């Protein structure tokens, strides 16, 4: 480039920055092309080209400029990158701003898209503003290769589409640019099938909807709504490996944590709107908003010390009671609690407050409801046209076709579009086993085996890859969590070497173990010690999540509290000996709402939780042990930095079933950060008992779940104990410790005390 033509860009005197900022083809060479990709970064001292999906990295340089930056690169086909932007001590990754020089779909776009290789093809489907032939508008584009006709309907033409009749382009996608209107718009697409049958349909690709039980899409000019402030936050991300962090999640449905008077208007960022009332049967109240929810529910994780909020899922589905897992929305967060902006915003405050989010995303199915996805231009378009692998026939939904490109492509673009367009920090997918096999809840004679003979689907095996490859190498810090309940090999692994490339996995194993083991009178827990010890013969086979999740504490299931033997003491100690082996066995922690204070009743998704226990003592007791535990879990490496390493656990001694006590050790990379944990599972105390630790010295007694302040009776051993040179346990020294009942401590040797 010239420098004459760079100070037009400096200086804002040239007349289409586009013709020179973004990628630019250079030459063509016999088997590859070269390109320039510019930059114009005010303030940045550097930057690189990124082409993640390729693992190559580019640097730019200055040109004329010290801001002004290129970068030239040989590759057949230049089709994803990012940008990495040094300013000062800090880097950022962005995808480039001059990417995208038209609104209207490219022959690129539609090519890449009828590849299913778009990883951005939501900037160009749905409604987008813009601006096309000079005129600002909307432009409008829908995937329908089978529709006799489709017209946009909206507010705009009173629902009359016969002067908004779009045009079909290459017998796949139909467009239309509409003059004059904007964000806010409210709209429809209205198709004919080759029948001449006329039906409504909401936008697949659409970024906001009414409320339900309305389906209308709404158009919202996404990169203008909301200001960012996360940062730092995404960068500590990008280069740091989230599996060698404290990673404790609270697990949060959005639509029943708390509810508030429906008698006012729902406050937003800035503005607000009316109530959504909860339901018919109770309309008192209504939903907070996610502005709301960044006010409350953000301080309240962050004073219980949660790392992260694993939210049910929040695209927007029609009935409150699926939870979420029954999505027709993919492209947008439920309206139910406001807007697009007020869902970022609740986001950028999680990270203000060093708090990250999962998102539970679902793409293992959909309904049938007519304005969803079924069935959508008159033939089996997302959804496969044979129920043998097209419907979940006891769920009543249909299954999308995985190899089918365009829909591959909406379902992956439609996970990267979470992290791009919301900065979210990873994924949950409940029952991967729906997509692995094609004989899922299936009778005999009713599905049919993959082309190989074998019952694993393929089709959507490759998907999941697909999907975790490409998260991966976008997004490098994020967290991809599976459940998956039959043992499927090596979920957790990745993809080059055989695995389905997710990052975690939860142990549904160890969460069964757990609770059977807790429910049993504490008297036969004898009889079921290797309830205590199994899941660590499996464990380093997977990368664990351990997970005490929603599923848990409904129907029949009770509450915690309500799952334990004994009297109410018993059932809370019961309780606290549970999470405190949770918080230090091996493995990440998850546990859903209401388990911290100990509410009694199950979970009721159309109420909200019994925040009034928290009047009550015993509850706020029960909530300072977590307080406290997730505090020592953020303070104590030995808890998080090894969990899938074998030196960062063993046994002491598991063999003492006759009294339910186990022991064992948690290392980190300072042999002085290891700890010794005895956990004692049944009501009686023990005055003595002795327990082999590695070396001499004093032992603090660093937490104690029986202690008065979490409810307890205040056992244990006031302070710490001195090991004695007395061999135990094939260890050389060893404690000889009072065990509270029902009651886990910790400790940890303190090299500088005085003897
Ligand atoms: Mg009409
Ligand atoms: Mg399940
Ligand atoms: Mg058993
Ligand atoms: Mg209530």
């Amino acid at each position: 480039i010239s420098a004459d033509q760079v100070n037009q860009i400096i200086y804002n005197l040239h007349h289409d920055p586009f013709e020179i900022l973004g990628c630019h083809l250079l030459e063509e060479g016999k088997n590859t092309k070269k390109w320039v990709v510019r930059a114009y970064l005010p303030k940045a001292e550097a930057a690189w080209v990124i082409r993640p999906t390729e693992r190559k990295e580019d640097p730019m340089n200055s040109v004329h400029h010290p801001n002004f930056f290129e970068c030239i690169i040989e590759t057949p086909e230049l089709n994803h990158y990012q940008l990495k932007v040094k300013e000062g001590e800090h880097e950022k990754v962005i995808y480039d701003p001059y990417a995208f020089s038209s609104p209207y779909l490219t022959d690129e776009d539609i090519y890449l898209f009828s590849e299913g290789n778009h990883h951005r093809i939501y900037e160009k489907l749905g409604a987008h503003v813009g601006e096309i032939n000079g005129v600002k508008g909307v432009y409008f584009a829908v995937w329908a290769p089978n529709a006799r006709n489709v017209s946009v309907i909206g507010d705009f033409n009173n629902w009359d589409g016969r002067e908004h009749q779009m045009r079909k382009r290459n017998y796949t996608i139909w467009e239309l640019f509409v003059p004059e209107i904007g964000s806010g718009t409210v709209y429809k697409y209205e198709i004919k099938n080759s029948e001449g049958h006329i039906y409504e349909k909401s936008d697949p690709y659409g970024f906001y909807r009414e409320v339900r039980p309305n389906t209308a899409s709404i158009v919202v000019d996404i990169d203008n709504i909301y200001q960012w402030h996360d940062e730092e936050w995404l960068e500590k991300r990008r280069n740091s490996d989230p599996l060698k962090q404290p990673v404790s999640v609270y697990e949060v449905h959005l639509g029943s944590w708390l509810h508030g008077s429906s008698a006012e208007k729902m406050p937003l960022l800035n503005g607000e709107a009316d109530p959504v009332i909860v339901s018919e049967w109770n309309p008192g109240a209504r939903f907070l908003s996610y502005y709301e929810l960044a006010e409350k529910l953000i301080p309240y994780v962050k004073d219980m010390g949660y790392t992260h909020i694993e939210l049910l899922p929040i695209a927007e589905h029609p009935f409150d009671g699926s939870w979420g897992y029954q999505v027709t929305g993919f492209y947008s967060p439920t309206s139910r609690f406001g807007r697009p902006e007020d869902f970022m915003y609740f986001v950028d405050k999680c990270h203000e407050n060093g708090i990250g989010v999962i998102l539970d995303w679902v793409p293992g199915h959909f309904p049938k409801d007519s304005h969803g996805l079924a069935y959508f231009d008159g033939t089996h378009l997302y959804e496969h046209a044979d129920p043998r692998i097209g419907e979940h026939k006891e769920w009543g939904t249909l299954v999308f076709n995985y190899g089918r490109h365009e829909v591959r492509n909406f379902l992956v673009a439609n996970v990267l579009f979470w992290f791009d367009k919301y900065h979210v920090d990873g994924i949950r997918v409940d029952a991967v086993a729906s997509m692995l096999y094609r004989n899922y809840l299936r009778k005999e004679g009713e599905w049919i085996a993959n082309e190989y003979g074998g019952d694993e689907h393929i089709e959507a095996v490759s998907f999941i890859r697909e999907v975790n490859t490409l998260l991966f190498e976008y997004f490098p810090g994020i967290l991809s969590i599976a459940e998956e309940s039959t043992e499927w090999e090596k979920v957790s692994r990745p993809v080059y070497d055989g695995g389905l490339g997710f990052n975690l996995k939860w142990d549904m194993g160890w969460m069964h173990d757990m609770l059977d083991y807790f429910n049993i009178d504490p008297y036969f827990r004898q009889y079921h010690q290797n309830n205590v010890t199994f899941s660590m013969l499996y464990y380093y086979n997977e990368n664990f999540m351990l997970a005490l999740s929603h599923d848990e504490i409904v129907h029949g299931k009770s509450n915690m509290l309500g799952k334990m033997p004994g009297d109410e003491w018993q059932k809370y100690a019961n309780v606290r000996a549970l999470f405190t082996y949770m918080y230090t066995h091996p493995g990440k922690k998850t546990m859903f709402m209401s388990m911290e204070f100990g509410q009694w009743s199950e979970w009721n998704v159309w109420g909200d939780l019994e925040w009034h226990l928290l009047q009550y003592e015993p509850h706020q007791q029960l909530k300072q042990f977590f307080t406290d535990l997730n505090a020592l879990y953020q303070q104590e490496p030995a808890l998080y930095t090894h969990d899938f390493e074998y030196h960062g656990f063993e046994w002491i001694d598991c063999n003492d079933n006759t009294h339910s006590v186990v022991s064992f050790l948690r290392r980190s990379d300072d042999p002085n950060d290891s700890l010794v944990v005895v956990c004692n599972f049944t009501p009686q105390p023990h005055s003595h008992y002795r327990i082999g630790v590695p070396e001499a010295g004093y032992y603090v007694e660093l937490f104690n779940s029986d202690a008065k302040q979490y409810g307890g009776s205040n056992m244990g051993n006031l302070g710490g104990k001195w090991a004695d040179e007395w061999s135990f346990h094939n260890k050389p020294y060893s404690l000889d410790l009072c065990l509270p009942p029902l009651a886990v401590l910790i400790l940890k040797l303190d090299p500088t005390k005085v003897p």
